[PDB]
């Protein structure tokens, strides 16, 4: 069957879209970039439905923040993460994820330059 | 716009169809598996247009094959393989190459076992 819509070029999986930018830039200009594309920042809403993410290396930003409050761990779209998802390495006073392959993510101080994926979840 | 068509949950990008297996198989093991989904084993005709696949880590067989006679590198659908596709690094006595990222390939012995990824090229 086909798969989409999607940007044009851009990765199509399942009906989600994905691109990966490598102009390094910081958490929220990344995010921005990715919402001024229609998407979102790289969420990982299932690891079986996404499987060969497993495979991409390096790190890039993606949509997983700190709430500054309550300093729970939770996704652009508002929903919380959960452990089934990935593996979050929570490293020392970073508020912002990058993915490093694996499903394994790294908490990392927002403002530092990151390649970064956006994605265009299904509907 | 739309991508594919495609096997159903494979990876589509420009129409090109990509699947990537785990279950690991001999360089001929893995060429019919791809050709009994109606594929072939990756080929890189492009670099500009296969981006993304300079992010997939470990080492694949891919549809990179030695000749016996002239001992001329090639891909599956018997075309050449050219400069500008990937760097491909001829380590000693092996006929067969595995893609192992970054647009870099390794010749291997076609016996060790691998794991793989498929190819449907666009029409």
């Amino acid at each position: 069957g086909y798969c989409g819509p999607c940007p044009n070029n851009w990765i199509c999986h399942r009906n989600n879209c994905y691109q990966f930018f490598n102009e390094e830039k910081t958490w929220n200009q990344s995010q921005a970039s990715c919402l001024s594309q229609n998407s979102s920042l790289l969420k990982i809403y299932s690891k079986e439905e996404q499987d060969f993410l497993k495979l991409v290396k390096s790190y890039h930003w993606m949509g997983l923040v700190q709430i500054p409050a309550n300093g729970s761990w939770q996704w652009e779209d508002g929903s919380s993460l959960s452990y089934n998802q990935l593996t979050l390495v929570e490293i020392p006073k970073g508020s912002c994820a990058v993915y490093g392959s694996s499903f394994k993510a790294y908490t990392e101080d927002c403002a530092n330059l990151n390649t970064y994926i956006c994605m265009k979840r299904a509907v």
